């Protein structure tokens, strides 16, 4: 079996991608952020504290015939940006893109932080990292993908993010029309439960490639590219008024710059992020100072290939028994 769903940026900087998902019987449609660095499917719900919901679409398990409370399960997550949510758990049927999974744990928020409340177009998350990270206690629950994987023609999904434009997640199959040339696949480490891989090095603009291993995670739920403070200095040194800013917390640059591209290595292959994908945009409505898309990881403590990097590529998460990550140009 297969499924094919359209994800669409939430805003005109592609800060994040929402993808329609059907939960329950009959279907409730919520739009979920597809998250490869987390392993919880959680949703806005009927049980969500009322003062914390603001225009989001809520799951009402009371209305679904397939919904069962999972008695005493609780869950509680917190993420890189300090956002958090917790609450209780049903199981229910979930479809993505035609692909149906029965008995999926759907974690129902009771309490979300302010950051969630603020973001009206995201009605919760669909984790796609490794099931080890799921936070439901006391019985850890499986991911959407792990539940599908039985049924799948092929235990891969693929991510094909767009630059200011809709893009597609596919389960079960590789669209050989979606990419040019060949996919290079590269080993994953599951140890910390991330799709963990190692980049082969980098180029700035039309500079020389440096060979150098950068360990990072492929993370569709993280907006920017976060690189070691060395790699990142190299890049912004090539941008005329660019500097590191304490008030902004970041690398800023005059909006009037052109950015050079960034190449990252995948085995012997090279992926090139066009300069314009790096252009985040104005830091504050009407400032002549723009925020960059390439940011240092020193403070976070892993390297993240976020959406800037992965929208440059057609990406396969091959969830075989030995997982791999495949990258191709498109
Ligand atoms: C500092 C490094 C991590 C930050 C990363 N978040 C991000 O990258 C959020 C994504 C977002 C877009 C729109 C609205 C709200 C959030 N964006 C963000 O912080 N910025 C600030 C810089 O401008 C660009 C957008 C993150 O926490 N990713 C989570 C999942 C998200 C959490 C917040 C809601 C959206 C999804 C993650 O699961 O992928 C994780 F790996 F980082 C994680 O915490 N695993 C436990």
């Amino acid at each position: 079996s297969t499924g094919s769903a359209t994800t669409t940026p939430i805003d005109s900087l592609d800060d994040a991608y929402i993808t329609p998902v059907q939960i329950g019987t009959p279907a409730q449609t919520l739009n979920l952020d597809f998250d490869t660095g987390s392993s919880d499917l959680w949703v806005f719900s009927s049980e969500t504290t009322a003062s914390e919901v603001d225009g989001q679409t809520i799951y009402t398990p009371s209305k679904s015939t397939t919904a069962k409370l999972l008695s005493g399960a609780t869950w509680s997550i917190s993420y890189g940006d300090g956002s958090s949510s917790s609450g209780d758990v049903y199981t229910d049927t979930v479809s993505v893109g035609g692909l149906t999974v029965t008995g999926q744990a759907v974690e129902s928020a009771k309490k979300v932080s302010s950051s969630f409340t603020e973001d009206s177009t995201i009605d919760g998350l669909l984790g796609l990292a490794f099931s080890t990270l799921n936070t439901v206690s006391p019985t850890q629950q499986k991911t959407f993908f792990d539940n599908a994987k039985a049924s799948l023609d092929s235990p891969v999904f693929t991510a094909d993010l767009g630059y200011h434009a809709p893009g597609t997640y596919n389960f079960g199959f590789i669209d050989t029309t979606a990419y040019t040339g060949s996919i290079t696949y590269t080993a994953v480490s599951t140890k910390q439960g991330f799709w963990e891989w190692t980049s082969t090095g980098y180029a700035v603009g039309s500079g020389t490639f440096k060979s150098t291993s950068i360990d990072g995670i492929a993370d569709t739920g993280t907006t920017l590219l976060y690189l070691p403070a060395t790699v990142v200095s190299a890049y912004w040194a090539q941008v005329s008024g660019a500097k590191s800013s304490s008030s902004v917390g970041g690398y800023v640059f005059p909006c009037s710059a052109t950015l050079p591209s960034f190449t990252f290595g995948v085995g012997s292959a090279r992926i090139v992020i066009p300069g314009d994908y790096i252009d985040f945009g104005p830091i504050s409505t009407g400032s002549s100072s723009c925020f960059g898309g390439i940011q240092s990881s020193a403070g976070i403590g892993i390297n993240i290939f976020g959406d800037v990097a992965l929208k440059a590529a057609f990406v396969v998460f091959n969830g075989a028994t030995t997982p791999t990550l495949g990258f191709a140009s498109k």
